[PDB]
DNA sequence: GGGGACGAT
């Protein structure tokens, strides 16, 4: 056992320090405190009856409007605008299923409906069911919810379905998104939504009483969402004999979807695209006659898969060929000089289209972007200034522009080079030419080493399945698959669904706001239940966090952090936040981690964003402070009229830095609501009194990230200018290193040697993604496992029993001392929710943590 | 010295 840095305080900080505990101590309206306490007193059976009272504005409809919207329905069908829009709407294959929908929906509970990409079911169904009770003289009794995976989904969804009525937005279709929100009428209406938003509206309305139908869609993709809400919609539907709730899914697996809920009746219904012929690898160098020129069972745990299948086809392709498919190099994107010449191949036959390339990541993107736009190969060349070329990737602007989804200028095709972001999330009209490589990546989290890892793996058959319908969307088109046909069977059939894959600390604590107590019951419900494993670890953090007791029970706390959109170990810093007078900058933080960073990475510019992350840093060795920093930038260049030019100037996103604008605002509304801020702008002076006390904030931003924390050790010097090497290794022992697009990546000199990070994750290395500097004073406060004494002959202090450091036992007294308290004033702040008051009894604790947190303060 | 898309009244 090893001894860190004293962490003593002089005498006269000690003597105040005591005087404001001293002075904390003789102090002597909680509508929350009835709210908490009625919760836990209720069992589920009283909980489903109050809910039902409380929720009952659907028992009533009103019979003016009923007759009137019946009257107008088709006053409109009479009009040549309508009328004129209905036929088209009729060769739409859902159409011509309307009037048995009609039927299947009346005479069960939950239905299922399947169909391909271009069907409209999403576009029609909503309608048909909606004109239903309209011209049956029963539209106010009708509310459509009908949820998206994506954001983008729920509006362009919504903007047309609502063209197809001659409305605009908002009177009989409309969509609710997080921090937006054009919504539709209260009654007779379609409203597309997140599969979040309909979530968190749960805990006011548990068992879905104010609406009248469901549409959960795209449900094949098993988001976490959409399998939740049909665990809890089989708790739901027992109690809800009226509700219709019809499943919406693609062509994957969708007899899943049908056994869970019992063989409930299923429409497969048509599809329209245009057809795309599929190639295999034995298939593309049959025509390219490409081969591959410039470990110890790879070679022959291949010959086990392919020469099995290269003898089967023996007399179907040319031997020079089959020779081709023994090549390990063959199949994936291992040989991009492959994928290069297909693109030249695809290029002089094969007329005009859009080439649409798959590849796994960042990495290999790059590769071909840059043996496309600087060939060394003589048939590169001749191609180079008659292509258009546009990488796509989630960290880089092209997705945010007019140009990748244009066609290309004339005498040009363009070439899309995008990971699995073009597969649904991103879409682009004119491709008729797909190259899927069947490589991709992904993270799988190690239940029993606690390591998160991004691994390049292969495509499913599903994501292949996607991936064809993406060049039919324009004309026939051909789908290049880099891998025989051997290689597909053995792919699985769709992903691991994300349930199995995600950390549940927030779901645990969401189900105990719907009176689902007992996680390891629920969660076995679902179509795929999660390791219990992975629900211990939910609660084990949960109860560390102290959102729940020992019994399991969840605490005034854990029902604040349950009520916040946003995991709950930075919601409780968000919370923390409040309480120390600094919100903007650590929502600003919590607000970063949550969603996305603003910063792209566009290629070739690697070297200039990261010297573009250290300016706005300042110095403070911390990711989540700079992105603060980034957002006060990106405000004053808004006061300055000078928003465009800054955003270039310094490579970020002003789509999601508005987003993170919004997001923090909605942290500071909630907050306000829950009576923890006196105003909801976060940028108001009395919340904000610490917001530059640099100390405060790695003190408010470990309490949250903690216990993630690492200590450095090691710096190097010799021989190159700036870049150091790190030998620094998380408590767990494992040693780690800044990841290189962290802003703490090969600085040296140090305040302080130790960080606390979000998230760790093995690539390359054992990487942190992100850190913040702290001070071992700011640990020991919020954290737990601190304990007192002697081991050499020497006076610590500890944190998490790991990090042990030097301190006299004056110091150590009074900060196990302010310790106590600081966990008996945010008990009572959590039971009797109130601002600080400035000079009150509670603000004297909140400045003796003050006080000591400013002893580390740079000299 | 390197970043597989989603998302929360």
């Amino acid at each position: 056992i090893r001894l860190g840095c004293n962490v003593s305080a002089p005498s006269g900080v000690l003597e105040r320090v005591k005087e404001l505990m001293e002075d904390y101590s003789r102090a002597p309206d909680a509508k929350f405190q009835q709210q908490f306490r009625h919760l836990l007193s209720v069992n589920f059976e009283e909980f489903v009856a109050e809910t039902k009272e409380r929720n009952a504005d659907l028992d009533w409809v009103n019979p003016k409007l009923d007759e009137r919207l019946q009257l107008e329905l088709g006053q409109r069908q009479l009009e040549e605008n309508a009328k004129k829009r209905l036929e088209a709407r009729k060769k739409l294959p859902t159409m011509k299923y309307a009037d048995d929908i009609i039927q299947a929906v009346r005479e069960n509970q939950v239905i299922l409906i399947v169909g391909s990409t271009g069907c409209g079911k999403t576009t029609q169904v909503p309608q048909i069911l909606l004109d239903d009770a309209i011209s049956r003289g029963c539209a106010s009794s009708c509310r459509i919810i009908c949820t998206q995976p994506r954001r983008i989904s729920a509006i362009a969804i919504a903007e047309w379905v609502s063209y197809e009525r001659c409305e605009s937005l908002g009177n009989s279709v409309g969509y609710q998104i997080r921090l937006e929100s054009r919504k539709a009428r209260e009654r007779a209406s379609i409203t597309y939504c997140t599969t979040g938003v309909l979530l968190q509206q749960l805990q006011s309305d548990p068992l879905m009483h104010n609406l009248s139908v469901l549409i959960l869609d795209e449900i094949h993709e098993r988001s976490v969402e959409t399998d939740l809400l049909m665990g809890l919609l089989k708790v739901i539907l027992p109690h809800r004999p009226d509700l219709k709730v019809i499943l919406m899914s693609a062509t994957v697996r969708e007899q899943d979807f049908c056994d869970y809920f019992n063989n409930c009746p299923m429409f497969r219904i048509e599809g329209v695209m245009f057809p795309v012929k599929m190639l295999y690898l034995e298939d593309v160098l049959s025509k390219t006659n490409y081969e591959f020129q410039k470990p110890p069972e790879r070679r022959m745990k291949h010959e086990a898969m392919i020469e099995p299948y290269l003898r089967r086809i023996r007399n179907s392709y040319d031997s020079r060929v089959l020779d081709k498919l023994r090549l390990p190099e063959s199949e994936g994107c291992e040989d991009i000089d492959f994928i290069a010449d297909l693109v030249y191949y695809i290029c002089e036959n094969e007329p005009e289209g859009a080439i649409l390339v798959f590849l796994p990541g960042y990495d290999k993107i790059s590769q071909l972007y840059n043996i496309l736009d600087k060939p060394k190969t003589s048939k590169g060349q001749r191609w180079r200034d008659h292509m258009a070329v546009f990488p796509l990737h989630s960290l880089m602007q092209s997705g945010e522009q007019q140009a990748v989804f244009r066609r290309p200028p004339a005498g040009q095709r363009k070439v899309i080079i995008s990971t699995i972001i073009a597969e649904t999330s991103v879409t682009i009209d004119d491709v008729v030419y797909v190259i899927n490589s069947g490589r991709t990546k992904a993270t799988n989290y190690d239940i029993e080493t606690n390591i998160q890892s991004l691994d390049e793996v292969w495509v499913t058959k599903a994501n292949t399945q996607q991936r064809r319908g993406r060049a039919g969307r324009v004309r026939p088109g051909i789908c290049y698959n880099l891998f025989s046909r051997a290689r597909e069977d053995r792919m699985d059939d769709i992903p691991t669904p994300e349930i199995l894959r995600s950390k549940l600390e927030s779901i645990i604590l969401s189900l105990k706001l719907l009176h689902i107590d007992d996680p390891y019951r629920f969660l076995q419900t679902l179509i795929n239940a999660p390791n219990p494993e992975a629900i211990k670890m939910g609660v084990e953090l949960l109860k560390r966090i102290e959102a729940l007791d020992q019994t399991g029970t969840l605490t005034p706390l854990g029902m604040h952090l349950a009520k916040l959109p946003i995991d709950p170990q930075m919601g409780k810093m968000i919370l923390m936040s409040a309480l120390f007078c600094c919100l903007d900058p650590i929502t600003s933080a919590a607000a970063a981690l949550s969603f996305k960073s603003p910063f792209y990475s566009p290629l070739g510019k690697e070297s200039r964003v990261d010297e573009i992350k250290r300016r706005m840093a300042r110095n403070m060795r911390s990711d989540h402070l700079m992105v603060h920093n980034t957002i006060i930038a990106y405000r004053d260049s808004r006061y300055s009229h000078a928003e465009r030019d800054f955003c270039y100037k310094n490579f970020l996103s002003s789509m999601t830095l508005q987003q993170l604008e919004r997001m923090k605002n909605q942290f500071s509304e909630l907050l306000y609501n829950y009576k923890f801020l006196a105003s909801s702008n976060c940028k108001d002076a009395a919340s904000n009194k610490n917001s530059e006390k640099i100390p405060l904030l790695r003190a408010i931003i470990g309490a949250g990230l903690y216990p993630n924390m690492a200590h450095l050790r090691k710096s190097r010097q010799i021989k190159n200018r700036v870049r150091a090497i790190h030998t620094m290794a998380t408590d767990d022992g494992r040693r780690v290193n800044f990841h290189p697009s962290s802003v703490n990546s090969g600085e040296s000199g140090f305040d302080s040697a130790y960080f606390v990070y979000f998230q760790r994750q093995k690539s390359t290395d054992l990487f942190l993604l992100d850190s913040t500097m702290v001070f071992p004073m700011a640990l020991i406060i919020f954290g737990d496992g601190v304990e007192a004494g002697v081991t050499q002959n020497t006076p610590y202090l500890c944190v998490a029993k790991t990090y042990y450091f030097k301190c006299n036992r004056e110091t150590a007294d009074v900060v196990i001392q302010l310790r106590s308290n600081l966990e008996k004033l945010l008990l009572k702040k959590a039971l009797y929710p109130a601002p600080i008051e400035e000079n009150g009894y509670e603000k004297q604790l909140i400045k003796a943590i003050e006080l000591l947190l400013s002893l580390d303060e740079r000299l």
